[PDB]
């Protein structure tokens, strides 16, 4: 089973983020989705999939759970500076769901970097959103479970 | 030394950038175009310009012009793809005299991030646009001069790289 999430394990990601943010008193909404943004590139370049001019593309594994898990991480920083309450963790497992667009051949496609940009420069572009995203790839093309797991790991090193 | 571009330079770089190109027959004007994107984002990364939680925020001057660079040799490499003849030239030269918008304050706010998405997406970008904006960064936030260096360095590396 190490490939669904549940309400609680959510709830606890958010709590984890929440307690790290807490010692962060710059805090800024502006900053955290440009870092969204900024580290959905930096994990994509873990990916390689645009790198016709490599022997062997991708990073190694840890590198890219690692990459997606500073993702996660401003995606739930958002969510928290924004306020996510039940009715909003309601929405992002029906969107989450009712997501039949995001599926492995797509995100291994180098084009979607452009379709990704899109919903980027888009002002409405959600919280929910931003976390149907991130999920998506670690249910596709990773785990949530290795995503987890990388990203209580990152958030214990950003800690020291 | 001068934090100016002149033709001859321009000229230069581009046929470095041909003669790397040509060792590499998987070169491709997609993948090209979205690698000048993703190191625009690696170095938008080393100026750190959105990370309010760093005590000293900003990498080492080499390392922002090592990812500029970068960026550069895409560029370059879109040009030379396409097809870079005199006509082309002239009109980079008149396009970056011409630029009043892309100086250092705008240039050092994050927000300016959102701008170059929506530049990015367009399916009409311009090879002369994508280098109009890698040179005025050269010339605003660092050189001209200092890029030149950086990837000057930077290709003979690469030229190592697949050597071995
Ligand atoms: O407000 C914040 C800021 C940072 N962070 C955490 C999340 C992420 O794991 C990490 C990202 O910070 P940096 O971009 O500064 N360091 P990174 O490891 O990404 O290296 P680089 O900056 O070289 O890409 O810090 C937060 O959780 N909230
Ligand atoms: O067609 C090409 C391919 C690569 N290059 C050069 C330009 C740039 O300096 C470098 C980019 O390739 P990589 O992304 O593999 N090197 P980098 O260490 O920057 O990548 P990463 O940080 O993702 O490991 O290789 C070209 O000039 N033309
Ligand atoms: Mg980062
Ligand atoms: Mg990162
Ligand atoms: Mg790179
Ligand atoms: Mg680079």
């Amino acid at each position: 089973m190490t490939n669904t999430l549940t309400t609680d394990q959510l709830q606890e990601l958010l709590q984890i983020q929440k307690e790290f943010d807490d010692r962060i008193p710059t805090l800024n909404l502006g900053d955290s989705k440009i870092a969204y943004v900024v580290e959905f590139f930096e994990w994509f370049n873990t990916l390689e999939t645009f790198k016709n001019w490599k022997k062997k593309p991708g990073k190694p594994l840890d590198v890219q759970l690692d990459e997606l898990a500073d993702i996660l991480a401003f995606g739930l920083s958002i969510a928290n500076q924004q306020g996510f309450e039940e009715y909003d963790r309601d929405l992002f497992f029906e969107s989450f769901d009712e997501e039949y667009f995001l599926d492995f051949p797509y995100l291994r496609n180098q084009d979607m970097i452009y379709d990704m940009m899109s919903e980027f420069y888009d002002d409405d572009l959600t919280s929910i959103r931003r976390l149907v995203i991130v999920f998506k790839i670690a249910e596709q093309l990773y785990t949530i479970d290795q995503l987890i797991d990388a990203y209580k790991k990152k958030m214990k090193r950003n800690h020291e």
